[PDB]
């Protein structure tokens, strides 16, 4: 009785941070046929914003947030995952991976439900997305 296809995620740095529940499904198009399309919808979690002081400013409610993302379909290449654990989509703090499949974001926020506040808002939804992403294209692979 689990959501299907629904996944934890954990972004943590030093001027921003979050966690919760996504949901994600493959999308269907035309437009970039060498890429998948995933279709990322919060289920629960919050986005937090701090300052320099590690002080939270701002908390934002992810729920209902609907995000697009795209990368290119050499990452099918992948081996499985193993089934050695729960797949989550965590990043390791201040690690910046490379991004070997060009993975990148369409929009971060399709209702603007968050990015209405303002472009920091709009950078850093786009970080923690590729952030929680990177490393973890092999979580990818038996979504649909």
């Amino acid at each position: 009785s689990e959501l299907k296809q629904a996944f934890v995620f954990e972004f943590d740095e030093n001027l921003s941070s979050s966690s919760g529940s996504i949901h994600l499904e493959k999308v269907k198009q035309n437009s970039s046929p060498n890429y998948d399309y995933f279709k990322i919808t919060f289920i629960d979690g919050y986005l937090y914003i701090k300052n320099k002081s590690g002080v939270i400013l701002d908390k934002y409610d992810l729920k209902n947030v609907i995000s697009l993302v795209a990368l290119k379909r050499d990452y099918l290449s992948l081996s499985l995952s193993n089934n050695k654990q729960i797949k989550k989509f965590k990043n390791i703090k201040n690690k910046h991976l490379k991004n070997k499949f060009n993975l990148y974001v369409i929009n971060e926020d399709i209702e603007k439900r968050i990015t209405k506040n303002g472009i920091l808002e709009e950078v850093i939804l786009n970080k923690m997305l590729l952030s929680i992403l990177l490393g973890n294209e092999e979580n990818l692979l038996q979504i649909s």
